[PDB]
């Protein structure tokens, strides 16, 4: 009855639909499990109506990003603002020492650059965790590092944890260091991107609250699709764009799992084997909304470093080898806001909004999202880093005003009015893990499809832009174009 | 003629390491012939005001993560606690004559777009560095502010001091590249030279012998003649004279200083390689002051050449590259200049400045006119002192003010034994031709004969080790049964 059935209304599924329509293909459907489109692209509303992209927020690799270039062309043609280049000189804060960035003595950024080079050479032509790689660097280069560099550098370099959404002891060293193709551009409305694409094809194509539970290849070469609500569909081709984490459920037994799709026949071994990798990270976000800005806007990029110790330095100095270094690194807790690095975006400088957008990594992410409803507890957890940031930004301790009390004595003090938290690790339609946005087994299997009728798209199905919004976007255009060409050739 | 096992021509670091390696491998009766009355070649440490020392040739150990020469020096320091170098990389201070400092500027963010420029170059790869920058500007104009477009190109040119060549003459394809780790400022490259020179029989060195001819004999030996008439015969010869001096061999005129007459002549593959390589010239000027009375915030300072708001206008209006090029007296502000503030890194009240061609050739030609040198650089020197919370410089070459006591200038473009061809230190035709040699007996070493570390002191060092080892491997066969 239908030419193509797209499962998932994320950017991958939406672009696919936009492409099909663009190429004159009719009678298509987009089945989405949620009651909204966008998927991992979701803009939420907070205090005084302020908006924030709780999912994707930046356009990466702007020198080659096709989606960004499309957005840029639009703004060049209508002068409307669709993004802002917010890269900045990072401000690094240690709880005890305060700012350690661009330090005339520490020169941490310079040694971090050496660390990245060290990583590049370590895996050159290679066919270890991030933590171990850093320890290797310190042992090898200690003769050329001051005491404070050995102490702070490892905590600074961990900003990469926020790129991968994963702790350094769990992140693989080989996939940690990589370069981005140009500046990043903060999207001033990824929802505006979702909207434009979503409205580029006929409305009746969209079917929300349609949780696909099964996909079958009929003997008549037709593909049947059934949603939880009982509805049944069939088409010439199907483009599956559900997240890798959801698709992974298909290999497990019991169709019970929310989101899990029953494949008949099952996904071929090439696909199944591909899941034996990835699915560990989890990027989370916490938005702190203040009444107004009363802090320095020197930079829109701030990172708080986890606590470090001088004993750590003594150990690195005394260790005779890696094994002895590990052994010595055994002291004698409870996780606090200073137990890991945290990345804060000072939206005041970049967008003029008196709010901070903070990124966190697994294992913290899961823990914080699990208490996302307990605002008082959230404030207590982050209060110490929030106050240190304010102190370093020429301001003062944050006033908890989530339960407001108009008081003129707060005039020039930061008053927190609301906290917003992501929920991706607890969302059954996203669940699984997170991967950084990069400019192989899974990519090959996915881009290869189940067969000539069952295709796949999404951020986990492409090389260029892997784990990126533009990658998912491009992967959608890819599958749609492949099918439109085929349909056009039929006659 | 005296018989020798191996004769090395040139006592720069390549020749010295070759000799060092030959001795290490037990090879006897060798000789090192050097035209100058000193060893070291392009590694020369001079003395100035109050006995202060400066490397007027190579100064840094580059690519310290893998540099074998540096690693050897580091091991020595680790064992005797003696200081041989200092990691002096720093946050660069950028200065514009009118605007003053423009580094780490919360609004200009020049360092960030410079990084994008670099990535642009990477993804791009042949034209000139200048043209590549112009292309970047046209492609990214929509995402660059007016002041970014004005100053970025001038900041990008710090790379001119890496290659010692103006951006319009510099190959864009060879402009951008990354070093393997931080740099280490040698605290006496002369100490490196002395160590290596003392590592083989002292009777092997013969200074003041300008070699004028090398002849491959039918008996398979090689005859080497010094201009003073002395003759030597050897089984193998390792030639380490600079590429520019070797180039003389293919030109007619035997009276040319340093020129070696080869018989038979250099192979066509070698002769022809002299067509696509070299063009720049890295120069140095040392400014010695009585004492430090300025800010030691950083040891790295770069003065940007003058720019204009008209340039920005042109960039915005240009319809394309063709329309851009159409729409588009030397002073210290006509090109970028790189200054090393030694007070912070070494504690010495002096500035070591690097310059590029064509300026280098002009300045070295007038290095004897100190007053003229002072007047030429006085404006950048003053702007620097101002930005470092100081005052104008007082000429004291003959309290809270900087007093210039002396100026020292390099001489590589005028030195007949170097002839400033200069190339940047990087971690193909000439290399292959050189590494393959003239024949089994006539070999070559030097910074221009190796891929890894090409143009670097450690590259020259390694090339010497390579030729000495090859010869040792061959001589090894003489003891087989
Ligand atoms: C916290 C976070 C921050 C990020 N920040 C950035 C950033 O700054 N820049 C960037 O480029 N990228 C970023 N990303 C990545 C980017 O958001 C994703 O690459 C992109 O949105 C993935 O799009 P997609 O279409 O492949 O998948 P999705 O957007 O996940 O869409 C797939 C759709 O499938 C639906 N679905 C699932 N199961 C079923 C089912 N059984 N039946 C029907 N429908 C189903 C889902 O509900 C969903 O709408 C971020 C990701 C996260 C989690
Ligand atoms: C201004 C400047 C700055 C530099 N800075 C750095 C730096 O910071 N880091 C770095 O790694 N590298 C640097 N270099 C490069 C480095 O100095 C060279 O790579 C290295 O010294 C070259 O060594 P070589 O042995 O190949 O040649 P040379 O050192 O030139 O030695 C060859 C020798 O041959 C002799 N000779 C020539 N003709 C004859 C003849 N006919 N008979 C006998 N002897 C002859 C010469 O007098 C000379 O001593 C710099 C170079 C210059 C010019």
């Amino acid at each position: 009855k239908k030419k193509v059935i797209i499962i998932g209304a994320g950017i991958a599924g939406l672009k696919a639909a936009s492409t099909l329509h663009q190429n004159g293909i009719q009678d298509c459907l987009v089945l989405e499990a949620r009651d909204r489109v966008g998927g991992r692209l979701q803009t939420v509303t907070g205090y005084q109506g302020r908006k924030y992209d709780i999912g994707a927020s930046w356009h990466h690799d702007t020198l080659t990003n096709p989606l960004f270039l499309e957005e840029a062309q639009l703004s060049l043609n209508d002068g409307r603002t669709r993004f802002v280049f917010d890269d900045d000189n990072f401000i690094y804060i240690d709880e005890e020492r305060g700012r350690v960035d661009h330090d005339k003595e520490l020169l941490l950024e310079i040694v971090d650059n050496e660390m990245s080079k060290f990583a590049e050479l370590e895996f050159h032509q290679h066919l270890c965790s991030f933590f171990q790689l850093v320890m290797k660097y310190l042992l090898q280069r200690r003769q050329f590092l001051t005491n404070d560099q050995i102490r702070y550098l490892p905590q600074l370099c961990r900003y990469l944890e926020l790129w991968h959404g994963l702790d350094w002891k769990l992140l693989s060293a080989k996939d940690t260091y990589f370069g981005h193709q140009g500046r990043n551009a903060f999207a001033l409305n990824y929802d505006s991107v979702v909207q434009r694409i979503a409205q580029s094809f006929p409305q009746n194509w969209l079917k929300l609250s349609c949780e696909v539970k099964s996909i079958t290849r009929e003997p008549s070469k037709n593909v049947t699709v059934n949603c939880e609500d009982g509805t049944v569909y069939n088409a010439d081709y199907v483009i599956i764009t559900v997240p890798q984490s959801v698709l992974n459920l298909s290999v497990q037994p019991e169709k019970n799992l929310r989101g899990r799709i029953e494949f008949q026949p099952p996904l071929k071994p090439v696909i199944q084997d591909a899941f034996d990798k990835i699915h560990f990270g989890a990027l989370g976000k916490v938005i702190f909304e203040f009444e107004e800005c009363c802090w320095s806007n020197e930079s829109s990029k701030i990172v708080t470093l986890a606590n470090s110790t001088n004993e750590f330095v003594e150990i690195v100095r005394n260790a005779e080898n890696l094994d002895e270094l590990d052994s010595m690194l055994e002291r004698e807790t409870s996780v606090t806001c200073w137990s890991q690095p945290l990345f804060f975006v000072n939206l005041s400088k970049s967008t003029g909004v008196a709010s901070f957008m903070m990124l966190m990594q697994a294992p913290l992410t899961n823990h914080i999202e699990s208490i996302r409803e307990d605002k008082e507890r959230l404030f207590s957890f982050f209060q110490p880093v929030l106050n240190k940031i304010m102190k370093c930004l020429d301001s003062e301790d944050v006033i908890d005003g989530m339960r407001p009390i108009e008081n003129i004595a707060n005039a020039n003090k930061p008053v927190l009015r609301n906290i917003i938290v992501s929920n991706w690790t607890r969302d059954p339609y996203s669940r699984g893990a997170y991967s950084a946005c990069f400019p192989v087994d899974m990519v090959v299997a996915m881009s290869n499809g189940q067969d000539s009728r069952i295709r796949f798209a999404g951020e986990h199905t492409i090389m260029d832009g892997a784990g990126c919004a533009y990658g998912a976007w491009e992967s959608g255009r890819r599958e749609a174009t492949r099918i439109s060409d085929l349909l056009k050739l039929e006659h």
